[PDB]
C-alpha cells in the first residue's frame, strides 16, 4: 500500500535522474556533433614592419612596358606619356602554360612589387598599346606573396602554374590609372599549411590625355600596386569542441546525479526518522 | 576561548565556501547573458559544381538592349559595337511598382544568368542609349537567387517588390565595360530560413569608342555577370551559451565545493587525533 | 606472489588515475593557452534610425567648389556643369599639418555628410579644378563620424590629425561622378574605447562632357555620399577561456576521478567478498 507506493515512487524518481543522465548525454552528443559540423573563425592583425616583396605577374600581351619605378612618395612624380622611360624595377619574363587551357602559352612579367608600406613605398607602371581592334583594352595582373620565392625557385613554370590557382587574377584598364591597394590575408586550416591570399581594392583615375593632342592614338595603361596598410589579417577556424571538456563535464554531471541519489537515500532516512518520532 | 574560537573560523570558512559557490553562480549568470548578448559567427565555403541560373533584374529605362550572349569562355569575342546583334539569352520584361515609391512604376528586364562557374561562363550584355541629357548615364542591375524561381512564381510583381528589399541594387555605366564577379553568401539566422545575398566586385573597363569615329554620338553599355569563384559562403551565428552545459559545469564545482567541506571535517578530526596524541 | 601482484596492480592503476588528472590538468593549461591566443570574433548589426552627420573632409587643392547639395531623392537632379551653383551644405575649412609630413600643411574643407539614410538623403558636390598639367587629376577625401564632434572640438588642428590616421583616405577623380555608399563598422577591444571606421564602396559613372562642347577643357568632379544601409557592423573579439569555467570543469573532473578511485576500493571489498564465499 503506501509502502510500496513510495518504494515505486522512489525507484520512479531513481529512474528519473537515469534518464536526465541519458537526456544531457543525447544533448552532449547533439551538440558535439554540432560544434564540430560548426568551427567558428577567428581575426588576428599582425602588423609587419616591412612587407615581403610581393610577385606582380602582369600579361601585357602586345602592350609595351614604358617605365616602371619605385616611389617611397605618397603619389609619383610628373611623367611623360606615351614615351619609354627609365625603368628601376626588377623584372622576369616567363613563357608558362596555364593548366586550365593546357594549349594556351601565356607569357608573364613578374614585377618585383613594393616592400616598405611604413614608407608609403609604392610601383608605378606606364604601358604602351599601340592601335588595336578590341574596344576594351586591359592588362591582367596576377598578386602573388613573394617574387624572390619566385627567382629561387626550380620549374618557375610550376610556380607559375600555381599561382594561376592559388591567387586571383585581376585587369587594370587604359586611359586610367589604376591605384591598386592590396593586403595580405592567411588562412591557417586545419590540415597544417597557411594559404596567402591578396585582397586588392582599386581605384580607377581619368587620364587626361589632352598632354598629346595628336594623332598618337595609342592606349596607354597607368597602374600604381601600394600596400593598403601594414597588417596582414590572420584567419583561422577554431574547433569550439574537443572530447577533454565534454567528459569532464559529463562526469561532473554524473557525479552530481549520483549524490543527488544518495541525497534521496538520506531523505529516505529522514521520512522513517520523522515517522519514527511520530 | 581556543574551542570557540576554531568553532567560528571554521563557520567562517564553511561560509567562505558558500560565498564562494554565491560568486560562481553570480559569475556564471553574468558570463551566460554576454554569451547570449554576443554569439559567435562561423563561416564555411561550400563549392557547387554549377550555380543555380541567377535572375539580373536590368532597369534600361530609355536603353535599348543590342544585344545579350552567354560565353562559355574566358573572354568575350570581338563585337560591332552600335548595331543590333544577335541575342541569345532568356529574358522577361515585368512592370511592377516599387514598394518605397508605391506611386512610380518600374519597368524590369530579368534576365537569366551565368550557370555554370566551372566552365567560367559569363554573360554579356550590349545596351544603347539614343542622345539624352543627363550627363550621368547609368543603367541599374539588381541580382536575385533563381531566375526560374522569378517565372514559376505567381504575382511576379510580388516576387520582384520582395528583391528591390531583400536584394541590393547597383549601376553600371555607359563608356565602360562593367565586368561584374558576382557571389553568393548565405546567412543562417535563428529563426528559421536562410537569408541570400549576392556580393559583387566590378571592375570597369573603359570602351574605345574610336571605331565609330562618326557623328554616332550615343551612349553604349556593356556589362559581363560572370560567378567570381564556386564557392557560397555560408554565414551563421553561433549561441555559444547553453543551459544544460552551464547547469553541468555549476553541479560539478558545486560537487567539489561539498567534498572541500567534508575534506575540512576530516581534517577537524585530524586535528582531533593529533591533539589527543600529544 | 597473487597478493602482492594485485596490490602493486591497484597502486598502478591509482597512479593512472593520477596519471589522467595530470594528463587532463595538461591538456586543460594548453587549451586555455590556445584560447587567450585566439579569441572569436561576434559580429553583430545594430540598425540606426538617421545616422550621426559624417565630416567629409575634401582636399580639393585648386579645384573650385562649383556647389553643394543635400538631395532626399535617390538620385539628384539635373545640373548646369561647369558653372557656380547653389550651395546648400555646411562646409569649415581648416588648414592643419599632417603629422606624417610634418613640413607640409593640407588645407581641407570639411562637409556635413547625409543624415536621415532612411530617407536615401545624399550629398552632391561639384567641383571644378582650371586648366592643369597632372594628366592625373583626383582630389582626396577623409570621412570622420560626426562632423559636430568637429566643429565643438578644440584644436580642431588636432582633431584633424587624428583623423588622418584613425581613418583611412580615398580619391574620387574628375570625369566621373564617384558615388560613394559609405558604412559605419564599430570595433570594440578589450581595452575599453570603442573605434569606428567607415567602410566605402564606390561606383564611378562617366560624364558626358557632349554639354559644353567647347575649349571649356577644365576638369570637372561630380561626388555622392550617401549611407549604404541603417546598419552599423558592431565587431567585437570574445576571450572564449575564462578561469572561473576551467577551474569548475577541472574540479568537477578531480571529484569524478576520486569517486572512480573510491569504486575501485570498493571494488577490492567486493572481489574480497566473492573470494570468501568460495
Ligand atoms: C574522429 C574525428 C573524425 C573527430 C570526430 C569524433 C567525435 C564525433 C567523437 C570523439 C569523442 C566523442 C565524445 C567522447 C565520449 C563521449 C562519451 C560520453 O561522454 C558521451 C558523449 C561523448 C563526449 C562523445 C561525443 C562524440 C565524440 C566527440
Ligand atoms: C528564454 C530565452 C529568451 C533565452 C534566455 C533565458 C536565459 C537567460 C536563462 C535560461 C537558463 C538560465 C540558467 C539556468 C539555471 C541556472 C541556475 C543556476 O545554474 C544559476 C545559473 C543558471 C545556469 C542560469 C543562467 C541564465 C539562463 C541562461
Ligand atoms: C594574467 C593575464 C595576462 C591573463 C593570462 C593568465 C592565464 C594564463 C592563467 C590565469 C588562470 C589560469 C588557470 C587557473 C588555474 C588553474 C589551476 C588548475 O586548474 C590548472 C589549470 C588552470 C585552469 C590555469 C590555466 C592558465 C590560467 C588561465
Amino acid at each position: 500500500c503506501l509502502k510500496n507506493v513510495f518504494s515505486v515512487l522512489l525507484i520512479f524518481i531513481y529512474l528519473l535522474l537515469m534518464a536526465v543522465a541519458v537526456f544531457l548525454v543525447y544533448r552532449t552528443i547533439t551538440d558535439f556533433r554540432e560544434k564540430l559540423k560548426h568551427p567558428v573563425m577567428s581575426v588576428s592583425y599582425k602588423e609587419v614592419d616591412r612587407y615581403d616583396a610581393p610577385g606582380i605577374a602582369l600579361y601585357p600581351g602586345q602592350a609595351q612596358l614604358l617605365s616602371c619605378k619605385h616611389h617611397y612618395e605618397v603619389i609619383p612624380p610628373l611623367t611623360s606619356p606615351g614615351q619609354p622611360g627609365d625603368m628601376n624595377c626588377t623584372t622576369q619574363r616567363i613563357n608558362y602554360t596555364d593548366p586550365f587551357s593546357n594549349q594556351t602559352v601565356k607569357s608573364a612579367l613578374i614585377v618585383q612589387g613594393p616592400r616598405e608600406v611604413k614608407k608609403r613605398e609604392l610601383v608605378f607602371l606606364q604601358f604602351r598599346l599601340n592601335k588595336s581592334s578590341e574596344d576594351f583594352s586591359a592588362i591582367d595582373y596576377l598578386l602573388f606573396s613573394s617574387f624572390q620565392e619566385f627567382l629561387q625557385s626550380p620549374n618557375r613554370v610550376g610556380f607559375m602554374q600555381a599561382c594561376e590557382s592559388a591567387y586571383s587574377s585581376w585587369k587594370f584598364s587604359g586611359g586610367f590609372r589604376t591605384w591598386v591597394k592590396m593586403s595580405l590575408v592567411k588562412t591557417k586550416e586545419e590540415d597544417g599549411r597557411e594559404a596567402v591570399e591578396f585582397r586588392q581594392e582599386t581605384s580607377v583615375v581619368n587620364y587626361i590625355d589632352q598632354r598629346p593632342a595628336a594623332k598618337k592614338s595609342a592606349q596607354l595603361f597607368f597602374v600604381v600596386f601600394e600596400w593598403k596598410d601594414p597588417f596582414i589579417q590572420k584567419v583561422q577556424d577554431i574547433v569550439t569542441a574537443n572530447p577533454w571538456n565534454t567528459i569532464a563535464l559529463l562526469c561532473g554531471a554524473f557525479l552530481a546525479l549520483f549524490k543527488a541519489a544518495e541525497f534521496a537515500k538520506l531523505s529516505i532516512k529522514w521520512m522513517i526518522k520523522i515517522r519514527k518520532r511520530y
